[PDB]
């Protein structure tokens, strides 16, 4: 499975829009400090998902242009990402939010920020992990 | 490889056209009784592709809103689809009809029943079977 | 990881555009004699990628119609596709040129011919190789 290059940046052509799903796969590396996946709408990162191993934490906020907003780190459960093992993201657009889940299993809910779902036409993947796979 | 939500429902941005191929590969449950892949339009199913262990039988057949047209079972050869055995399919679209290829081999022929090829934007993949890649 | 079909051809919507990336993995057959990579417009093969064992080179030009251009097979390094090894080709658009690598790393670069990126909508892959995954 010859891996993605990185950072990958890639079009989502039509933008998002409720049942319109992403799917990532690949491999958190054995010393990861952060990775991170972004769903951008022109210079803004209307979805900002970021699991952090030096804090332990699953981050989440919005960029509008230069200003982060409140962040979101809340989870049902322990931190799904772990060093060295491979993983699988879902993120599921509806109306309201996006839905993600991690290895199958819900995670967490992210209530939109940026509303205009089609103009969230931009994919970035970067940080600590081996991309193998998307599904856009 | 990790595998795709089931069921796995996503667009096919353009529908449909001559030499437009959809490619799909996962492994048949070992206890599966039937699986399917749909190509659909609005609310009908353009292309129902259900495989059946139940029945030892590859159906094929069309809905309209709620009607089932005429179903269509021939083979040319015995069912390909074999219980925990990874498989193959290629749905290649051409102006009279599908063709469809299971593990790099052709299997048979639907001709059109909603010729508005276009319109056939939508792919749904959902029963028994674990998928692990898709190509639109 | 099942194959693709060869040849593989697909539509690449919206055509290509500065930071378009084009990626492709596969095994390169333990007797290749050679394998190509297309991006067509129209009637036309805007770039051509061609490795070739027979004569262990790298061959790059456009075809307009019938016409092939002048050939480019200058290397910065040793020919990196090996019978019977796996590969994976990732080819950056800019506005000036393509930027291809080959297992990760850069190999060289080709100015835009066909510069209407836009209107080369379409990759053709064929010859000696077992392509399994392609993201366009
Ligand atoms: C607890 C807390 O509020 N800490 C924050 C950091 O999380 C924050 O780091 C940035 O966070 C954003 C997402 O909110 C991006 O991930 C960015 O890459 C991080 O640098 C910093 C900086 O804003 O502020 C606090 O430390
Ligand atoms: C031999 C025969 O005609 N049997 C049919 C069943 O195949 C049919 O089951 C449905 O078939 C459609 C496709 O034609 C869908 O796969 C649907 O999910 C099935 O339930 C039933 C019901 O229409 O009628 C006969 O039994
Ligand atoms: C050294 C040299 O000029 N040789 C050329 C061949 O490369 C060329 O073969 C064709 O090359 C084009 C790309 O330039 C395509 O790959 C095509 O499939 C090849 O047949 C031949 C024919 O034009 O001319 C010289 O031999
Ligand atoms: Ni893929």
């Amino acid at each position: 499975h010859p891996a993605y290059p990185m950072p990958f940046i890639t079009t989502i052509l039509g933008g998002l829009y409720p049942s319109k799903s992403i799917l990532l796969s690949g491999t958190v590396l054995p010393s990861a400090q952060r990775f991170h996946i972004n769903l951008c709408s022109g210079n803004h990162i209307a979805f900002h998902l970021n699991p952090r191993f030096d804090e332990n934490a699953v981050v989440r906020n919005t960029q509008i242009d230069n200003s982060w907003g409140s962040e979101e780190r809340s989870l049902p459960r322990k931190m799904p990402f772990v060093r060295g093992q491979s993983f699988s993201v879902w993120i599921l657009c509806e109306a309201h939010c996006l839905k993600v889940a991690v290895d199958g299993q819900h995670l967490f809910e992210y209530y939109h920020r940026l509303r205009n779902l089609p103009t969230i036409n931009r994919l970035e993947v970067g940080g600590d992990i081996q991309l193998t796979h998307v599904q856009t």
